[PDB]
């Protein structure tokens, strides 16, 4: 009753879209364990996301914190809702994301991209069906394992199959929580990953004790953040956090892009020409090269408009407030969705048209209607890491390979925590040059 006055009805994100179009910029939803309000006006996006006065709603994030009694993200960097505790760990971990820290990862990005491309080249008979979803997540996993934790997962070599099963099952579990054997598998998956965390953490401390060389990475900084804890629960919270966040959304984004570009030959031909002109025959992309891939840069932005893996963020409204002419009571979770806003014609002309020119220099920039890495103090720490990562992978693909989506492969979405292609993005492949 306390929310009955708010406009509302008497893939779920598409229902959110229908509701936003039908009911306006402030709509109540009852799908989560708590009534919440989805807010889709730019003014509100700006007001709520671009302020330190508004914090994440812990009731909504507890779904990431613990899954079916089993601690997952805990109080790591994504799911920590206390400002003081968040701010402390953010600033320590920030160091691993400095310009120079990121620049030094170019070798890892290039190596794993080059491995992927050679693996695909060997299958490029225009006949063999290849799951680009699988191949791209293997690549994202291998990049992250090495870049963040100094570990070689070798998923591109077909290793660590149990590990990717664990990730899959726990992600499905986050959404499902919104029988007997599903719960068992999910719980086991979560514990498996935290145990992997302990393993790799042990390996690092031992490396350190034996006075071996340890490059400064994300793991260095999540250890620094926990210098005087009474246990390793915070450490493992952050391990899991970065282990998942550090590859899942990147994988989703890559898969979405390849899927869409597979029906955009004109754009692909343009992307192919850009890559040819800037890197040439080179096998390695420098940092400075990434900047000159302007058209690919725009393509990836447009891919994030239509297909954002991270679809929602929540803030706690503490005091009753008027939001776009709607009275919203105090203690209410507010939902912000780049997915919904990206598909609204009031925000984007022909919203379902894939046009990279929307992000061309001299194009009017989306003013608070596009936020695939969110906005304000709780924006993605991994944003530049991701942008560089996916540019390197995409550029090597485009340099070397032609992709054709196997007929019957759908363009639909599925929700497994984040949004990703429903289908495995099966493609046949041919080398460039006939
Ligand atoms: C295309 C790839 C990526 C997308 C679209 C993306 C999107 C987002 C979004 C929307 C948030 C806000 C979360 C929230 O409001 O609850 C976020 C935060 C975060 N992302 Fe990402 N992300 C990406 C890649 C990465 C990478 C590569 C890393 C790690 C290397 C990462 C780690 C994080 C972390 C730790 C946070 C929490 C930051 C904080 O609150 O201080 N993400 N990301
Ligand atoms: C914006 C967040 C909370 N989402 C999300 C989830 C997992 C990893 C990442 C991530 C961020 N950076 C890298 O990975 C982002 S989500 O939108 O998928 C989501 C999922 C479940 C419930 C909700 Cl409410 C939202």
């Amino acid at each position: 009753s306390r929310y009955e006055h708010i406009p509302g009805p008497p893939v779920l994100q598409d229902v959110f879209l229908d509701w936003a179009k039908k009911y306006g910029p402030v709509v109540r939803v009852n799908v989560f364990h708590k009534t919440s309000v989805i807010v889709t006006s730019p003014e509100s996006v700006k007001k709520f996301l671009m302020s330190t006065k508004y914090n994440k709603d812990s009731k909504m994030y507890r779904a990431l914190q613990t899954v079916f009694g089993e601690r997952l993200f805990g109080q790591g960097l994504v799911s920590e809702c206390n400002y003081e505790r968040w701010h402390k760990q953010r600033r320590v971990i920030d160091l691993a994301f400095s310009r120079s820290s990121l620049v030094s990862l170019m070798e890892t990005f290039n190596e794993k991209a080059e491995q992927l491309v050679e693996i695909l080249e060997a299958k490029a008979d225009g006949q063999t069906p290849v799951s680009m979803q699988d191949m791209l997540t293997y690549t994202a996993m291998d990049i992250l394992a090495k870049a963040a934790f100094g570990m070689e997962t070798s998923m591109l070599l077909g290793a660590q199959k149990p590990l990717s099963q664990a990730v899959k099952l726990m992600l499905e579990g986050i959404t499902a929580s919104r029988k007997r054997k599903q719960l068992r598998e999910v719980r086991e998956s979560i514990r498996f990953l935290r145990q992997v965390g302990r393993d790799w953490v042990q390996r690092r401390r031992e490396a350190l004790k034996r006075g071996e060389e340890v490059p400064a990475d994300i793991l260095t900084q999540i250890l620094k953040a926990e210098e005087g804890a009474q246990d390793d629960e915070g450490l493992l919270d952050n391990f899991v956090t970065f282990f998942i966040a550090g590859h899942e959304t990147s994988a989703n984004h890559l898969a979405f892009t390849v899927m869409e570009l597979s029906r955009q030959p004109e754009i692909v031909a343009r992307l192919q020409a850009e890559v040819d002109e800037v890197i040439g025959s080179k096998r390695y992309l420098d940092f400075e090269d990434l900047g000159r891939l302007q058209y690919l840069s725009q393509v990836l932005k447009e891919s994030l408009r239509l297909y954002p893996p991270a679809w929602g963020t929540f803030r706690l409204l503490e005091e009753e407030t008027l939001i776009d002419g709607v009275r919203v009571p105090g203690n209410t979770p507010l939902l912000f969705s780049t997915y919904v806003m990206g598909r609204m014609d009031t925000y984007f002309e022909d919203p379902l048209t894939f046009n990279p020119d929307r992000f061309g220099p001299g194009a009017p920039k989306p003013r608070f209607t596009y936020f695939p890495f969110s906005l304000g103090h709780r924006s993605c720490i991994g944003q530049q890491f991701a942008q560089m990562e996916v540019k390197v992978v995409m550029a090597k693909l485009l340099q070397r390979l032609e992709f054709r989506l196997v007929p019957g492969q759908r363009f639909g979405l599925q929700e497994q925590a984040t949004l990703k292609p429903l289908d495995p993005v099966l493609c046949t492949l041919r080398p460039r040059g006939w």
